[PDB]
């Protein structure tokens, strides 16, 4: 129809080759790579601070400010040449503290009532994320244990970096997205296998554009 087409990697060997190919052309500086390595080693803490302070970094320790600004600007060199689907998994808290202990039933499946509340709260609305967004080119094993799977539709030209080869601690086929990014949740449904929430969203972009 009038919908756009987003590619999805289904072969890990090619996803790795494709990502490696993009990486080879970034021309990242030594300090930019170190910033990315540092991010992979303290992602939880950095994103936690970003959320806590709503994206304002002036109060962060000087060293962290430098790291964040380096990472922010590194995206000027990292764009995806294709419309691509990116994946990530999340725990109930992602939907809000109110679901942290209400989304799942004692058997693995997810309560339908809580799920219905999740839709009214997020379906057909823009969502702003203060932290950076770690994703993978494929639905890697690192997930499949999380109750929430999000599929982001990222358009050609968007800021997105394949950091899998930059850090020993990056996730498998990890594609990092800029912080302070907004996306629109287009669809929310249960997995057809024993309940699970599959979220499909269109990535709109980031407000962090240095230069």
């Amino acid at each position: 129809a009038y919908s756009n087409t987003y590619q999805e990697f289904t072969n890990i060997d090619q996803a790795k080759a494709w990502g490696n190919a993009q990486y080879k052309k970034y021309g990242l500086s030594k300090s930019e790579k170190e910033a990315i390595v540092s991010y992979t080693k303290s992602a939880s803490e950095i994103n936690g601070k970003l959320r806590q302070n709503k994206g304002v970094i002036n109060g962060f320790p000087s060293n962290l400010i430098k790291q964040v600004e380096l990472l922010d600007k590194s995206f000027n060199k990292m764009k995806t040449p294709e419309n691509i689907m990116l994946f990530r998994g999340d725990d109930p808290a992602y939907l809000g503290t109110e679901f942290q202990n209400t989304l799942l039933n004692s058997n693995g499946t997810i309560n339908k009532t809580a799920f219905e509340k999740a839709k009214a709260k997020f379906l057909n609305k823009d969502r702003l994320e203060y932290g950076y967004i770690s994703t993978s080119l494929m639905n890697v094993s690192q997930f499949a244990g999380r109750p929430i799977i999000t599929k982001f539709k990222v358009a050609k030209g968007s800021k997105a970096g394949y950091i899998d080869p930059i850090s020993a601690f990056a996730g498998q086929l990890e594609m990092l997205l800029p912080r302070h990014s907004t996306y629109h949740i287009d669809d929310m449904r249960l997995s057809s296998d024993g309940k699970q929430i599959i979220i499909t969203a269109t990535m709109m972009g980031t407000a962090i554009n240095p230069k």
